[PDB]
């Protein structure tokens, strides 16, 4: 008379109706086609579930007291050193490791709870690798050091680069080897409204919006480079960030 509990990460688990001479719940769950099982001095479904993998690999599911957060890690065969670990957070956002034999991150996926993905790779043991955004429609690529993030963009002699800090916060530089002052970009950061707005011949030309949902608008200045005109546009594919680049 189990009692099934719903889990972040898509995953569920088996509660005793009762507990047992020394207080404790049992756990049971089946991760794809894994068996896990633990014992809990909570009645709600957390606690450590383990397991293992058909090669030998050790497999412990964590659920925190409160049931927001999963964690799902993979271990050598003797369940020292990690190898994998997936943490679900209470937002249903995702971070998924992989580590190498010290235990160094080699990798780490971080799925958004909109779906949109930041892919480390490569990742060396000074927190310096390679980043992807994964956005809806398009991905911009560029590096990962310790101090931030930078995904690139180039248009012609333009040079857009998005900067994630390792605090999480956004900036975006536009730098434009152009000369000429007829034709040269050049482009302000509001970080209050996360807007880049471009300017040309001293005149504001259109306004980049880099939106708490992960998408970029834009919108074009009248020809008196101060009003707006019409309404912003969402960027839908790489081509048209290059072509607010142009």
């Amino acid at each position: 008379n189990s009692v099934s509990v719903d889990l972040p990460g898509s995953m569920k688990v088996l509660v005793s109706k009762s507990s047992n001479a020394d207080g404790k719940y049992d756990l049971i769950a089946t991760v794809d086609a894994l068996e896990l099982s633990g014992t809990s001095d909570k009645n709600n479904g957390s606690g450590v579930l383990e397991g293992v993998k058909a090669d030998a690999s050790k497999v412990k599911l964590t659920i925190s007291d409160d049931l927001g957060q999963t964690t799902l890690e993979v271990f050598k065969s003797d369940g020292s050193t990690l190898v994998s670990k997936k943490v679900t957070s209470k937002d249903k956002s995702s971070g998924e490791e992989k580590f190498n034999e010290k235990g160094e991150v080699s990798e780490k996926i971080i799925t958004r709870a909109d779906g949109t993905r930041l892919e480390y790779t490569g990742i060396k043991s000074d927190g310096s690798g390679k980043a992807k955004e994964v956005l809806k429609g398009y991905v911009l690529e560029g590096t990962l050091t310790a101090e931030k993030t930078t995904l690139v963009v180039k248009e012609g002699t333009v040079t857009l680069s998005k900067n994630i800090s390792k605090s999480g916060a956004v900036s975006v530089e536009l730098n434009d080897t152009d000369s000429s002052a007829a034709t040269k970009k050049t482009a302000a950061w509001n970080s209050g409204t996360s807007t880049l707005t471009i300017t040309v011949n001293s005149k504001k030309t259109k306004d980049l919006v880099f939106t708490s949902s992960n998408t970029i608008t834009v919108q074009q200045y009248d020809s008196n480079g101060t009003s707006l005109e019409g309404s912003a546009v969402e960027i839908t594919k790489l081509d048209e960030i290059k072509n607010a680049l142009k």
